[PDB]
């Protein structure tokens, strides 16, 4: 069945997306001594491994690998209820796993948070909310836009261009709430370590950047 | 009508690009005791903003985002004055509401100057114009080049060559001006912010640089 | 003869990629006095190391460059048994070579590991192979669905997707096991060295995850 | 007449690379108080900035913009020897310009070397002309095998790969040599500042391998 495949490749796709970003984001000075964390190194991490995500499944399932983005989907009836419901599932699965290796191979003394995203103390979690759905929003219409069988003139890869808009939404958000953009990725680490802080925010947030975005580009820009 | 939709695309393009980009330049230090400037955090996060907002607009408008740009456009007859002067006048909004969201999301101690441009204390404001002009001019001639449809040769992602043209900009000259290459980018935090230091070279230095390019390529080089 | 060329390109890209790669973990700081190291430095070396010489030399060998992919090509009867063991042999000089051009120009003061991939002090040599297996497992999946010509949907760079896998490898992995991903490329350097420290878990890890992608790759998802 | 369009391009490629990514190597601490050196950023410049530059000039003059990649095209008959001097004279020219501006803008408090390229102390001028002769051999292979029309598999920016492959050049041999690959971006600030330490490995090195990356493509790999 080529729909169990691609509820598998979902499941695979976000353990492999999460064990490797969330690894990423290890601060290998310890809790008790952190050295400067690297914002262009967890970036790129996350940014390039959506665009490897995407490259090896995008043909299997679609390459979605996060809920915010199979709700848009939803919304804009691209896949069907029955479909979201067992991607959002395996995507979670997947997150909770891949998070859950990272713990059983990463040193106790550097776990630190095992890259939970948190709103910063200076921030409400109002403000939160809001950033959380203007990095969703740009990267849901990044992936209508560049996925438009309309267009003619889409160039180079696909994958990459989702990959970028990931990394941009880190290179401006990790200070502000970790940059999640992604319920799933959120989830995952946040069953590990058992850290629910504010926690509906990366629901809420990027589904609702989520469903704009998509709404926006089918009904509004490019009908 | 595909005119105001192109128009809202040229603001809404301009919003976000400002808001992640500008978000980049937060010294999370704060104003009494600066971190590290990370220029490559910065040149990369307005680079592959410009790649991702031309890859989400580039259909829709053109995806000028730059008043600069769009002005070299005006010059060389790819676009009415008509439509140049709400080109414009979206570029400036989308850049004071992007800069105005981020000064709302971002606590007071680390807003600093809120991402606005400015020359180097040991250049002179003619060396800066200079500056400026330089950058500009090597991005919209990329943007021209990229963009020729006599061209049966270019490979890969147009987005991502005119991404990485905003991204050298940056690597060279943040220190030395800011690297704005873009007039409507400098305007949104200045009026944010009240702060109009050498304001007039970041229109006069991009738009000298952005005609001369546009000049050169399609009368000289390329007609 | 094509095969000799073949041959010929394994080597000459493996040297190229050793010497080029492990050269930039040279911590110029020295052995007394390290600087930081920086993992976007390395991570991107190796990726785009591996994008270069896979642009370079695809067309004339496959551009395997890498003993775990040579192997996971055997077992889905990509490559004969004949042409792999010449490949692997030519990987293995090839980066022994590499390794020893870098000894001698480099000084003997910084030396160091030459860059050698050796598991973190906290890690054990399970949870380095574990981590090894991951990392190449990700590799040779987008490798596969990289190249695999069934697809119509593969757009932009198969050399710079397959560098991007290689990076978000290091970015991950450096700290935990030195991500190798690679059996030559930790071969070359513990020859040169001497320096064979869980240097099994290099040649298991990657192998296995190889493997088991090009195996669900060929078999499961897109037989 | 397109022949003087063509070295128009070539002197002023070389002027906006050589201007950006010398001014990329500026260190705004000083020459008394050095802030720690940024190899990424360097890297990244002068990798995107030749990337940048191929897009605009590629289809105009073949965007060499390099006199080792021009006596390598002379070797292999891909261009006359009476284009390449003309070339070569514009490429010189280019960079002398590019970082004579670079100088009249850069504060004398952080001028320093100019980007001037120079062999480690604990390196001889023989290791020096080795190492620059494989990195500049990897960048002229990178070229001919991008741009060989006998290929259907050539993916992506062809810019873009050339690009990653001085990047790549730069992230190893930065601090063993300068990672010059490029007679004339050595030649511009030596004439600016009168520094020819060593100044002949970096016509010798990056011709010999350019020459021998040639004539290895054309005539024994791909003929
Ligand atoms: C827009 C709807 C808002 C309803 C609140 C969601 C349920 C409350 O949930 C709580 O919210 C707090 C404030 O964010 C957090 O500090 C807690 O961690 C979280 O458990
Ligand atoms: C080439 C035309 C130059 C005319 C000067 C523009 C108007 C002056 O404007 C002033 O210029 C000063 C010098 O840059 C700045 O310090 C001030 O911030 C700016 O308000
Ligand atoms: C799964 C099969 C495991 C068999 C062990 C391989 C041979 C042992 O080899 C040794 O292993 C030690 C533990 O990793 C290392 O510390 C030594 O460096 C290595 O020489
Ligand atoms: C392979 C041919 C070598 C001949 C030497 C070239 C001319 C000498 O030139 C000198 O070489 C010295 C050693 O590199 C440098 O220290 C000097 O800066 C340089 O002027």
């Amino acid at each position: 069945q080529a729909f169990w495949k691609a509820v598998t490749a979902e499941f695979l796709a976000m353990l492999i997306f999460v064990l490797l970003s969330l690894g990423s984001t290890i601060n290998w000075g310890g809790t008790e001594k952190p050295l400067p964390v690297d914002m262009v190194l967890i970036s790129l991490c996350f940014g390039l491994s959506i665009a490897t995500m995407v490259q090896c499944f995008g043909h299997i399932s679609g390459g979605h690998i996060n809920p915010a983005v199979t709700v848009a989907m939803v919304c804009t009836r691209k896949i069907s209820i029955a479909k979201s419901v067992f991607y959002i599932a395996a995507q979670c699965l997947g997150a909770i796993i891949g998070a859950g290796i990272l713990y059983l191979v990463t040193p106790p003394s550097v776990v630190g948070g095992l890259g939970v995203t948190m709103v910063h103390g200076n921030l409400t979690a109002g403000h939160g909310l809001l950033v959380e759905l203007i990095i969703t929003f740009q990267l849901v219409f990044t992936i209508f836009a560049s996925c438009d069988s309309k267009r003619t003139d889409v160039t180079g890869s696909i994958a990459l261009a989702i990959g970028f808009s990931v990394a941009i939404g880190h290179l401006f958000a990790i200070n502000y709430t970790g940059a999640s953009m992604n319920p799933a990725r959120s989830f995952g680490p946040a069953v590990i370590m058992g850290n629910w802080e504010n926690h509906w925010i990366y629901w809420v947030g990027p589904i609702i950047g989520a469903v704009l975005a998509g709404g926006l580009y089918e009904y509004v820009f490019c009908p």
